[PDB]
């Protein structure tokens, strides 16, 4: 598995099967992106992963 | 004055003569972006303030 | 004016008449916490800013 | 596997066989706690993952 990472696409971990993308804004003027290979999404979360190469945005 | 916050425009509070653009990485895949007004950056990240409105492009 | 930093205490610039400590959670594993020198906070968090030393314990 | 996760204890996904503990700094003012389950650190994170039981800090 392949996925993107800020710029740079990184192959991941035998135990990461998936790429992931999600966005943060805890404060007014801080926003965080959340992009690379991970493990599995929360329940919460389940449209953040995704299982195909490239996938993650 | 008026600076951008992601993806809108905000009118600063009278304190703050500054608009602010920074963007850090403290893992590989999260990534940090700090937009908005702000009072006066440090000397080593002078550069990081500007005083225009929409000048944080 | 200084304020706390994350374990330091530093001296705040001319413009900077508040210490601030807001923490957040963007995402479930992810911890956030802002320490440090700043201008006015804004009217809804009015109370996340202090103004005399070392008060942003 | 069970991990500290922000003051909870937090059971992990199939495929997160680790614990982890790391923090940012990608400002002056900024803290960033990353603490719970995860997948495998990269190298240069080795010893912020652990594979047993609320040992994460």
């Amino acid at each position: 598995l392949k996925c993107y990472q800020h710029g740079k696409v990184v192959t991941c971990h035998r135990d990461m099967k998936f790429c992931y993308h999600n966005t943060g804004m805890p404060f007014r003027n801080l926003k965080l992106i959340l992009q690379g290979c991970s493990s599995s999404c929360s329940e919460t979360e389940n449209n953040k992963c995704c299982s195909t190469d490239r996938c993650n945005k």
